């Protein structure tokens, strides 16, 4: 019986290769996503056509509100229902946006989004996966600059720093399990959609390994290793992938 | 004229003595407070008896809610109607207890250990900013990166913090608002718990094989508040007596 | 053809099984040996009689000293010398014991904990992008920020390592070399320790209560190595069971 | 009777600085300095003529060899000569410069860089504690050790090792009741040798007002850690680097 993974955000992007590679490394897929869903639905359409019954889709928004912990219990719920078990989590899901201190969503609404889905969702979906409860793994997607953050992303940034405390806790906790948590910090990898290009051409100038952002498939590349058998005696450790990009003073 | 303070949670322990500590220095003071109401009370009296109108009350439920960034505006508008400037802001006030992962619901405790230890320090920030030798402080974790068992949502809580600490301190730097961090490893413990497992944290402390006293704890929040720390931002003071450093 | 890795202190226990597994990959192996030459010559009989003429043996002290950077370049020497090309270089070898802040003169514990921990990686480094999937990686320990009481020097020279993976990392991604770390908690204890203190330390892991194989080592550089870290330089990989996360 | 302190590398600068606060604190110092001499003898004359045979100076080299330990030794030894006691060691003193890894040998620039920044800190730890009420030592770290200078490795190795130092001695000496802590400058006093321009450069990545910090703002950083108001304090280094450390590339 092969084993079933799910990976949230999935439908596009960092989370879609990361799904993809854990297909072919022989994983049962569900595919998380909240907006994109006719990528969501095409991307386990792809994957079922290699291997009938190996992907479905799971709808849900990671907001955070009293009926959250619901949402994230039937996303793993979800997982038992199609594959009958739940091996792998990936927290990959995220929103990314500035919130200023200084001055069309209310400022609760933006924490309710940014620490959600960054935090309370990946902390939601740990219990879950852990009260359901072989290679037991949770991937948590962090930051590799956490610690130098983008100017007026105070949110986003707590949101992160909480993962990273959530990564720590939960390793520590679950270890009595054989459930590991571990970390991939990408820095610069795929850059947003709506970033112009020279933006996006400044922060690869930046990158010390090939002045380029990180694929997608070489973010995968590291979650791959850290649910493997040759990361089992590794928890709690967060992997920047980052082509240096962190060491690069001011 | 005399500089105003901002301390959440302020009516005891860590609290109580940095709002003293601040009044002795010659901070007027605003004394939040949740449910400790004849606390927060009497530690005012004494501070205006030490000298009159230096000291206010303010009451606040800083659980995250929709009404909490009100709540937040409300507590840096009090120090403002009381004492006309708000030179500092200590966030101190803090919910403390375990979220194991496997009579509140979780998401009750999501908004209040969150809430206290990150989302109101954040929206006060905003608020003590938006209404601009000014800095806030803090109140961290010194054993952050080695967390209680069992104490997730509260770990998240202070990491975000920390977080919060560095954005500001960044984001604020050009309004020459400076914000820091004070990192207690084992300071007052509580007030219930048997000598003989105090005792086992005590031991642990390489120096002095002792807790740390909110008056330590104190002092470390006037360096950082002070003319003495006038080129230092984004900077989290462990104030520890060694501990972090012990390993298991 | 075959790419081809440098492994110092390859003779046993972990350098050994990094060894191995580099050889298993499809590396040629300069299998560096200090005081172990028939365990070194010993591993070079074995992967040798699994392919022909893919394993040697390279001596050298690895105390700092005004000889140590000629030794250095030896190392790297030998490998271009065997193989004609040098991919990889592992920084393993390691002098490990206390050195009480309050019979070797504390000079030589110096040059030996510092400089094979700390000084010859560096040396090493520098002959190895000197002569040029190209990567460094070195040994590097999960404990540096909760150290063993009266391990100051040693403490020093893994502190070190770090710096110079990070410094190394940064000047030499121009030249498309990483520079990474695996850090072990407790792996394979040390042969002098006793059996009751070795159990100690077993009973402090979280994830099995138990150290981590020589295996287990290796297979985290083995990752670093690989096409699969492409993207990955100046990163330190723990190989700990949560060790680090544990409090006192 | 009032307390002492060694100051390494204090005949100017940050050095200089920090023995003038502790002096204007109440502590009777020992100006150590390497090659400075006109300058420390200077500077321990205003100290004296404030207070009388309260600042004398000790030369030594602090580069790394087989007599580092003796001369490491001599300095804590020269301050319980001058004052009968030695409360406070400053390990300020410091080699910078470049090491690309691709007319001095590099065997000098380890002895040069790692033994100014990391095994004279070590020594003077050893003797200070051997000799031996508020004890502490302060090491002078740099904040910028996890986004190093390009090609200063060496440096950056010293400097690490250093953030090493002060956690296992803060560890191992707090059963003596001696605090072992850390300042961290980003940008202070640029080196004599930079040009204007590049002094602003470094000045304009600096958060809080464009500028380095004065040699008075490190040197409060260190007063405040060898004081009454920071007696829970050991193994913390105290980052004074103006948000500098938290700014990405
Ligand atoms: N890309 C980078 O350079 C970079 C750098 C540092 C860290 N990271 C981290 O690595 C991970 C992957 O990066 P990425 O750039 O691929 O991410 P992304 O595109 O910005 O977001 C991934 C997915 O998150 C989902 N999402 C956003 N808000 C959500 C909500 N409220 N509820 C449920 N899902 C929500 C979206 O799903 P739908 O499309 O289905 O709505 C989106 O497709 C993220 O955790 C990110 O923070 C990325
Ligand atoms: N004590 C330690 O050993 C230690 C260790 C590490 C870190 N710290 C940190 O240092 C700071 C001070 O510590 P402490 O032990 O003195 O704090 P504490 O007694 O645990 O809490 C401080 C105050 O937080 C307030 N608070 C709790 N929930 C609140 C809510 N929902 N809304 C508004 N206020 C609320 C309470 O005020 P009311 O009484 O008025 O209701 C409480 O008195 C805290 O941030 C703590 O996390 C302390
Ligand atoms: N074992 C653990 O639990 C653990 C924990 C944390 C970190 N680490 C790190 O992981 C790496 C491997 O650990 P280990 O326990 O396998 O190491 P180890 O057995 O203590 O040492 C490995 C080899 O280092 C070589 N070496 C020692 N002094 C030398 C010198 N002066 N010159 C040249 N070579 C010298 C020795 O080679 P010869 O036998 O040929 O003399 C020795 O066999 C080390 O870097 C270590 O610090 C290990
Ligand atoms: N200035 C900065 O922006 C900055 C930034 C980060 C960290 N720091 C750290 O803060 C401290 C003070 O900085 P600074 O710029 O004032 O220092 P510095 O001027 O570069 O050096 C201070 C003193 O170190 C002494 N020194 C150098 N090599 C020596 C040797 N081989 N033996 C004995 N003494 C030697 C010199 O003494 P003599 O003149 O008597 O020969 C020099 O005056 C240093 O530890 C530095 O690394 C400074
Ligand atoms: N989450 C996230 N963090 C980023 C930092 C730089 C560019 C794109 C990014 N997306
Ligand atoms: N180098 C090193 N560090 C160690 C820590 C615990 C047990 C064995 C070890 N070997
Ligand atoms: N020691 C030291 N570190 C420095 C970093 C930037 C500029 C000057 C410096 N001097």
């Amino acid at each position: 019986e092969a084993p079933a993974a799910v990976v949230t955000g999935a439908a596009k992007r960092i989370g879609r290769a990361i799904a993809v590679k854990l297909h072919q490394t022989g994983y049962r897929v569900v595919i998380h996503y909240h907006n994109s869903a006719e990528a969501a639905v095409s991307l386990a359409d792809e994957l079922n056509k290699e291997r009938s019954n190996t992907a479905v889709v799971c709808q849900a928004d990671l907001t955070n509100s009293n009926v959250l912990p619901a949402s994230c219990e039937e996303i793993i719920n979800s997982c038992f229902r199609a594959f009958g078990r739940c091996d792998v989590l990936v927290n990959n899901a995220s929103a990314f946006y500035p919130t200023p201190l200084v001055q069309g969503k209310t400022v609760e609404t933006q924490v309710a989004e940014l620490i959600g889905t960054n935090a309370i969702a990946p902390f939601l979906l740990t219990m879950s996966f852990a009260q359901r409860q072989s290679n037991l793994s949770i991937v948590n997607l962090c930051d590799a600059m956490v610690d130098q953050p983008c100017m007026a992303f105070s949110l986003y940034n707590m949101g992160k720093h909480a993962l990273v405390g959530l990564t720590q806790s939960a390793a520590l906790e679950l270890a009595p399990y054989g459930i590991r948590v571990n970390g991939v910090a990408p820095g610069v990898s795929l850059l947003p959609v709506a970033m112009g290009e020279e933006e996006k051409d400044k922060w690869r100038r930046k990158v010390p390994l090939g002045r380029r952002e990180a694929s997608a498939e070489q973010i995968a590349d590291a979650v791959i290793f850290l649910v493997s058998g040759s990361a089992q005696y590794i928890t709690g450790s967060i992997i920047k992938v980052d082509g240096g990009l962190s060491l690069v003073h001011a």
